[PDB]
């Protein structure tokens, strides 16, 4: 849509796009993750996390790390540009961030990092 996309994490771990184009005029960009499906928080839940493709492995690493609790997201974590909070099925949340917090040419991936969900759920942000 115009400055947003609406992703979706499903009970067999996908996400339905693997590729978000944010454009250079948009001067915020909204994430509406939302969980078809039956399976519970604890079994499939899914995030939306934003980091650039070099980060990716650590934010995902050290999320795993800190625990459904902490949504499986490291606390402060400063490579996570942004991120939508861990929802279960049935569950929906957004996020706004600044484009400008995105440099121009460099390689942005979006990933969930709930334990083992990255090696599918995850693709390419570029901002054209
Ligand atoms: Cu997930």
């Amino acid at each position: 849509a115009e400055c947003s996309v609406d992703i979706q994490g499903n009970d067999q771990m996908q996400f339905n796009t693997n590729a978000i184009t944010v454009d250079k005029s948009c001067k915020q960009f909204t994430v509406n993750l939302s969980h078809p499906g039956n399976l519970p928080k604890n079994v499939m839940g899914h995030n939306w996390v934003l980091s650039t493709a070099a980060d990716m492995q650590g934010v995902v690493t050290d999320g795993m790390a800190s625990g459904l609790d902490k949504d499986y997201l490291k606390p402060d974590d400063s490579r996570v540009i942004a991120h939508t909070k861990l929802i279960g099925s049935g569950e929906k949340d957004s996020v706004t961030f600044d484009v400008s917090k995105l440099k121009e040419g460099e390689q942005y991936m979006f990933f969930c990092t709930f334990p083992g969900h990255s090696a599918l759920e995850k693709g390419t942000l570029t901002l054209k």
